């Protein structure tokens, strides 16, 4: 395994956002164009066992486990966002679903309940930095234009599943179709045409960027979103989207949460200037 292994992102112009937003409250629109300088972009999300690495490097106790709770959805069970949505105590990375939990049997899946603050820090140990949301989006549109997906804009191409997200009835009955309920390994589903995995669905992506919704159509260069705000910004979606609730599985898609924010849905990858 060389689940720490970056991938070279080309320099290049994009179309970051869309004219056609399916979820306007989230500031999906304008599309406009915005110019990325070339730079590293890791392959996988960072999984469990290379979070443990950093840990025992510096014996980080993240956010969650000083709080000593963190939000699980309750359908993995064995001050919410949704009726689904509980605080969980003694639920961290660790402990996915609480105390009982364990990673021994899922350590090649992503790292989860890390906040923003905890992210930063596994990627700066790293020799890395989180990516900007444009960075993040231009490398999973994947070399296309104005599309969906990573891969384009059928959800199943040729009748195959190209990501991690919830079949079935939402919060109810997650049949599974995919391969995975939660999580699935970091190296899972095809990458996408830089060679990324996991872009869309899996764990949502923590970026470096404060949250807003005000975006001008102005092009732009290596935009870092603006100076302030109280929540960074998500993306991607998670093995929890589906179309009927929560249609965020798309490259233009954007969340938002306060940085020391964690939950049973929600890890990261890291970026890089240079090779470290
Ligand atoms: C993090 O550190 C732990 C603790 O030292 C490592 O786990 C140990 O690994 C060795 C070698 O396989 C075993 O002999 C020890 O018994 C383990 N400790 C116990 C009791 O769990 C672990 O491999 C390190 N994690 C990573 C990802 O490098
Ligand atoms: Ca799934
Ligand atoms: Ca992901
Ligand atoms: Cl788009």
């Amino acid at each position: 395994l060389a689940h720490s292994k970056m991938v070279p992102i080309p320099a290049g112009v994009f179309t970051m956002g869309t004219d056609d937003p399916q979820i306007k409250q989230d500031g999906e629109a304008p599309a406009r164009r915005v110019t990325i300088d070339a730079f590293y972009m890791d392959a996988y999300e960072v999984s469990n066992t290379e979070f443990e690495k950093f840990v025992n490097s510096t014996g980080y106790l993240t956010e969650a486990e000083k709080f000593g709770d963190s939000f699980v959805f309750e359908g993995m069970l064995s001050v919410a966002a949704a009726p689904w949505w509980l605080p969980v105590k003694g639920a961290n990375w660790r402990h996915p679903e609480g105390p009982d939990s364990t990673i021994l049997h899922r350590p090649d899946h992503p790292v989860l309940h890390v906040s923003w603050n905890d992210a930063v820090a596994y990627c700066t140990w790293a020799g890395k930095r989180l990516p900007t949301e444009a960075e993040w989006e231009y490398s999973c549109r994947g070399g296309l234009h104005n599309r969906l997906f990573p891969w384009g804009n059928k959800l199943q191409p040729k009748g195959q599943h190209y990501a991690n997200i919830w079949q079935g009835e939402f919060p109810v009955t997650n049949t599974g179709e995919d391969g995975f309920q939660g999580t699935a390994p970091v190296d899972a589903f095809p990458p996408n045409g830089y060679g990324l995995y996991n872009i869309v669905g899996n764990a949502w992506e923590w970026t470096s960027d404060w949250w807003t919704v005000h975006h001008s159509v102005e092009e732009t260069l290596n935009p870092k979103g603006p100076p302030s705000g109280k929540d960074r910004v998500k993306k991607g979606g998670s093995y929890m989207c589906h179309r009927s609730y929560c249609y965020r599985y798309r490259c233009a898609a954007r969340s938002q949460n306060t940085p020391d924010s964690s939950a049973s849905n929600l890890g990261f990858r890291c970026a890089a200037d240079r090779l470290p």
